[PDB]
């Protein structure tokens, strides 16, 4: 039986808190689970293996000479930009928008997270999952997401998103 505090937990969760858990917060350039240079809250800098390219992309993104290091405030600004880009990417896309529109608020967060992680064309290519989601076939959608390279190459970053598509609750983000 949910306590008063437990019923408040959903109001504390949103897309920013969700991606902050899945992506972490790092103030120095590091390589993600796929070996790509990343910083902040999941900001993929480049897919190039050249750190100099990553640092160049960073300085461009932040607007100063960072030498591979940013502040928390800078990470947060970049994060908000990246979240806005994922939302805009869904809403302008004729395949993703109707699916997103059909979803409840919590699954819409899972959808934005999914696009933040994979990009629009990657997600829009999941033909069967998108149909399943639109048809509210949640268990099937989650099983099919669990077959993807996105999840299987880096399970810890994707597992909670998959659970969230299955349940439409925030339970996978509780008790870190």
């Amino acid at each position: 039986i949910p306590t008063t505090e437990n019923l408040y937990f959903q109001g504390s969760m949103n897309i920013f808190e969700m991606l902050r858990i899945d992506e972490g917060l790092r103030l120095k350039i590091y390589k993600d689970c796929e070996g790509y240079y990343t910083i902040g809250i999941g900001h993929l800098l480049t897919k190039s293996p050249d750190l100099n390219a990553a640092k160049s992309e960073l300085d461009k993104a932040i607007g100063r000479n960072c030498n591979g290091v940013i502040t928390k405030d800078e990470a947060e600004k970049l994060f908000n930009q990246d979240v806005d880009a994922a939302v805009r990417g869904i809403l302008r896309n004729a395949k993703l928008k109707p699916v997103y529109d059909s979803l409840d608020a919590v699954r819409r967060c899972a959808a934005i997270n999914h696009v933040f992680q994979m990009g629009v064309t990657g997600v829009a290519g999941f033909t069967n999952v998108l149909r399943m989601l639109q048809q509210k076939r949640w268990d099937e959608a989650a099983v099919n997401l669990a077959k993807s390279r996105w999840y299987n190459q880096c399970p810890d970053r994707a597992k909670r998103v998959i659970t969230t598509f299955r349940t439409g609750t925030w339970d996978a983000y509780k008790n870190l």
